[PDB]
């Protein structure tokens, strides 16, 4: 759903497709709209971290679906963070889907596609070669992230009941990858349905739908292109 | 294979039973001797520790298959410690197994048949109620007990590939290592042969049981049982 | 405007009065209604808070205008939160009124009429007789009240502008929320209008203060008083 | 009282004035000798620290008013030790004029003529661009500083009351700025009498009267040119 | 020079005799007035540190060359504090007789006569028995005990070169100064003319103690005895 | 025992001679094969070290008796850690000889031929230039090779009783100097005898004998050229 060109040593672009995955390539679809969609929630989404001092790696755009992003050495981590418990958190503790978190809760996983993107903790962590103190940092800034994410979405009515996050080092700590309805679980905040991609994952509606919803919500318009 | 029997508000005794189980009850048999033998290993184990401050729930011996053990306020959790790449660390980590690790490996469980004892982090252990300086002193006493039963089995040819502890809290608040310590509960490996010398010999029937675990205790105490 | 009535050892009456006063009494007024409302708003307040685990001073409500509250060793101190930049904050920062601040800044304050309330930091604060530890935990309160009152109030359409704390210490030595959480001592803007909805509208004649108040509690309660 | 001329991007020239001024300007006068004693109380005093290790901007004289400074990346901060409850510190704790503080008190003022440098805290700090390990350094060495001048002054029958340090960045944190009699306050042991601006503010005497008197009790010799 | 008679579970009389030793005995003299005036300036620096909250075993007096003091479990060590460069520092630091330390240095001694009190670290102090926290405290307390010394003493053209503590568990488990404080247990030397005004004196026969000891009761009280 | 020759600005050749020396010279002896046997015990743990990513100056073997090893700026320290009591920790603790210490004694010694090598702890550090920061990283390291080196003696029979080691910065803290029975105290397990420099030092049997068989042990051949 994505892909990387580089450019040179500092930079490269980030290219957002219309093709969706789920369950490792077995169900696969392609929607018209989600490539533009999901490169503008992005853009929205870094700039306005940005603006509260979240180093990212995103520099400018490229037409509609691609972005400029800062060249990066990456940590080999998917960090989630969880304000509500859904899906695999279901597996992990005894709490019915939708519980309200007391707290946030933030999950490492080691980025690896043949052990499926296992979970790790900071002894793992260290073994992949990630000291103490960069992981201290990159769960902290994921905090910071998910608090300004999470207000500014409760704020229209959107719930942010996880995300995942991926960082890398510039030659500093940068948030990375991308930040939109395929890699965060939104829920209308009145209803509870879906607004991400769990509404493709699970055939529950329409994809181009829900995401044209958070873009219409956000901005307070409707897509173009 | 372990039976908890109520005495009173202060103490209990923990049975040790002759009937082995794995993947979750579908594999069972019965190992003539086992049950002395793993409540043997288990008392010198604790005394050694013991030794060294470490506090234990072991108060004496009630028979040849039964401790008395103190009461306590237990620790929902499963607290496994690594010092050599075996089993499920194999499908979090990129290494073969047997190797080394250049430090131990942590790792929480939260205890839980149901949810067959998911792998759990700090924020995830919060929320199941143990804080913070708790989990840290858990990890520290279970580093110390790794590295006292590591040093003492390697004399006589024994590796330690991995073991699980459990805890709980005495009423001081002193935090307490319970369950048991035994063949069933850790990862031996013959130091030049590799071979088991645990319940991975029965739970994949790679050999005699009962003979293993005489070997154990045979190499331990120097006594042919 | 409020007024402690004395019950017993553990317990007193903290009663809400009518009369608003600004700029140390030179300013005075009457508002009807503006008692009850500033006690109720202050129940629901202190029973949000306390749904998330914060120790506040409630005890029960005592009609309309009376609450319950729990006596306390109390700290010489007015602590204060700000989001964004309004007030005094403008004599002390190079910005503009209305700047969403990056992070909420604690300000701490004597509590003393004479020398009219000045800024201290925690040398000062020392000297009064507050450690460090404590002084970092209520600053840690502080700031976890802050998080869930402005995250409530923004669903709302409400910006917690800032607001004044004030703790005690119970009897146990755990530290205590106390004083009143009302817009006698909060800054409230509609976010739509950035107007005032608290005591700024009656300290500057900018409209109707009772007008406002309701307007707090309609909007939270969802009942029109 | 200061002028500062650039040489290159390394250093600079400080020249001291005769030029003495008050409460924003509105007070003014010229005390021949004033630059020459005030240059030479830095000199005896920045050479005095730099022996405990102390990193200033000093490297060295360039004639009886100018020193020669390394450039710095300046904070803007004036941060003032106190000792003894004097001036404005009165307005702050309920402590008389003359008050020997158990342990001396760090207070930090953002460098702003227009807002008359008002008072921060560590909060206002980062929003200005300082970190709180910088904060931390920087008090750490403020009382560093505080200790040496002390015990110098005390052996010598003179009270340091309080002082005003700068600090800025080399290309490390660095003591800058000036340590005169503008900056501190002196008081005689026996007498208590000002020996310092104070008397120029409040004309309580002849400055370069007191001025000299810190000159000849320091050195042990009149002032000369 | 000092005989410990218990009165019951609370307290003692400390007893200052005029018998003076060293070199464990082989040098022996007796100074008539010793113990008057090593009592009666332990008095004085006892109640001079309690002034500034140093928890101390001195409750009161009991007699010219008797004192009476709390009852302690005492910590076995000897804690020497030390300014400037004198006796053993010589044979541990490449510096010349007389240097002024940048900072104190705190040396912890093992309190044991038959091994010479030799030097330990921290690490031989747990073995000992004394955990890591106790230690910081101990060398907190005696660096602030230092400090207060130093400033008082220099006042008075008197340098505190080096000097030893101990210290002991009051029944609260809160850390107190004990033993004593006098030329017999510290150095000092004349601000001038550098010359001992201690043991040093009988030590190394530089002169007349009972008239260095004197020196220091006139300088401080005023008063000739 | 050694010989140090410059190669150029990173690196130099290490030469390990077959002169043996105790007591600052005053005992010596030759001993044909010694210094073969300590350079080649010397890479063996080395390697060993750095297998566990211990950085250590160790880049090759030249020739039987040469090392290539990084250039470094060396810490003035000899650093010694003990697991087990003997030699000069009985003049410092009230332990028999061959008490298992609980754990192990890191103490800290300024290299000085002069001073004979005294001990100091953290305070002398600091005025020797070596950060408390530099110290607690040193001490670290030292405990994690005292944990490696102990536990691969120990399968093999052999007790590490103590041992020094040299540190220095690379352009890192590094291990360096040799690691040799030169350098370390080795007991057999189970007769108690030195076989390290001891049995040269106090004529307890032959040296050659003894480093052969540490040699012997570890690689499991006897000693060639």
């Amino acid at each position: 759903a994505k892909k990387m060109i580089p450019i040179d040593d500092d930079k490269l672009i980030m290219e957002f497709k219309d093709d969706a995955t789920a369950f490792d390539g077995t169900k696969k679809a392609r929607f018209k709209g989600k490539g533009w969609l999901n490169a503008q929630l992005s853009v929205i989404f870094f700039k306005l971290l940005e603006e509260h001092g979240i180093k990212t790696h995103f520099i400018g755009v490229a037409g509609g679906n691609r972005l400029i992003v800062e060249k990066l050495d990456m940590y080999p981590l998917e960090v989630v963070v969880r304000n509500v418990v859904a899906g695999s958190l279901k597996k992990r503790l005894p709490l019915p889907e939708g519980y309200e978190l007391p707290e946030p809760i933030v999950e490492l996983y080691y980025k690896n596609d043949e052990l499926h993107d296992p979970m790790i903790n900071y002894y793992h962590a260290k073994v992949l070669g990630i000291s103490l103190d960069e992981i201290k940092k990159i769960e902290e800034i994921a905090l910071k992230v998910n608090e300004i994410l999470k207000d500014y979405l409760a704020k229209k009515g959107i719930i942010l009941v996880d995300f995942k996050l991926e960082f890398g080092k510039d030659k500093d700590i940068v948030l990375a990858d991308e930040i939109s309805p395929d890699t965060c679980r939104f829920w209308d905040a009145k209803t509870k349905r879906s607004l991400d991609k769990d509404v493709f994952r699970f055939d529950k509606g329409d994809l181009i739908e829900a995401y044209k919803e958070i873009y219409e919500r956000i901005t307070g318009e409707k897509p173009e292109f």
